[PDB]
Parts: C-alpha cells; sequence; structure tokens
C-alpha cells in the first residue's frame, strides 16, 4: 500500500505534485492531497505571480477552478508552444496532477527539498515523498478523504 508523490521546487508558495509518476489525481484527491501539505490549491493570481519567480513545468495539473500548465519558455510539446498560465480547455478526462500553494514558504523560489507532510492523518498508506534530486521522505498515513478516490 504505497503512493509516491514526486514534488517541485516552490515558486512563491507554489508547487506541483505529480501521484505516482502519471496524471492519476482527481479534484477531490487534490484538494486533500494539498491539504496533507498544509496547501490549498491555488488561485489563478497566486499561479500567475509564481510563474513571474520562474516557475514553468509540462504537466496538467488542477488549480482553483481550472486545470493549467505554467509556461516561460516556449516549448513544442509542452502547452502546443504557449506562454504564460496556459489554461486547458477540452479534455475528455478527468484525470490530473495537482498544484498546490503553501502561504509559509518563501516569496520568491525555494529549490530546497520537501522533507515533511505536516498534515497526513493516521492511515495505512506508506506515502514518499520525492524530490527532484532524489532525496525522499516517507510515511505512513493517509490524506484522501473522499471513499471514490480510495
Ligand atoms: N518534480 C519531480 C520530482 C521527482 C520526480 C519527478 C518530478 C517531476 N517530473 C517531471 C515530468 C515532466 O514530464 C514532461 C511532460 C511531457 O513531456 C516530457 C516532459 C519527473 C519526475
Amino acid at each position: 500500500n504505497q503512493i509516491d508523490l514526486n514534488v517541485t521546487c516552490r515558486y512563491a508558495g507554489v508547487f506541483h505534485v505529480e501521484k505516482n509518476g502519471r496524471y492519476s489525481i482527481s479534484r477531490t484527491e487534490a484538494a486533500d492531497l494539498c491539504q496533507a501539505f498544509n496547501s490549498t490549491l491555488p488561485t489563478m493570481d497566486q499561479m500567475k505571480l509564481a510563474l513571474s519567480k520562474g516557475f514553468e513545468t509540462c504537466r496538467y495539473g488542477f488549480i482553483e477552478g481550472n486545470v493549467v500548465i505554467p509556461r516561460i519558455h516556449p516549448n513544442a510539446i509542452c502547452a502546443a508552444n504557449h506562454t504564460g498560465v496556459y489554461i486547458l480547455v477540452t479534455s475528455n478526462t478527468s484525470h490530473y496532477d495537482t498544484y498546490c500553494f503553501n502561504a509559509s514558504a518563501p516569496p520568491e523560489e525555494d529549490c530546497t527539498s520537501v522533507t515533511d507532510l505536516p498534515n497526513s492523518f493516521d492511515g495505512p498508506v506508506t506515502i514518499t515523498i520525492v524530490n527532484r534530486d532524489g532525496t525522499r521522505y516517507s510515511k505512513k498515513g493517509e490524506y484522501r478523504t473522499h471513499q471514490e478516490d480510495i
């Protein structure tokens, strides 16, 4: 019973989380996952500020209200070469990665590793935070509050 959470640097508190190396998070699970990081889904304004501080990914993820990809540099295989906060308009499907916003993070780029999942609850799952530099932090717990996600 294992979940891996790959996390990015934070930019103005905003970061990206990918579950188990594939698009696999529902909107309800996304909210719960951010809550486990003492975080919330970012607003569009929070995401725009993060983008301005250097945040970009090549992955769709939830924010409050939309599914987006922040892009700084045009790349043909990331958000169809767009820059800015690219908003997904048309999709059949419901599972993506997520973004999260931590108000207590530093104001600009924080590329230190994440070494805690401070608001996980008691549970049976081995949850492993995986940083981009490979450093890991694991704990037994749960974060999902909706049965249809479990
Ligand atoms: N942040 C982090 C921490 C630990 C592991 C990983 C990450 C970030 N993942 C980046 C995934 C990028 O995939 C792109 C999307 C499709 O085009 C190829 C690149 C790759 C795996």
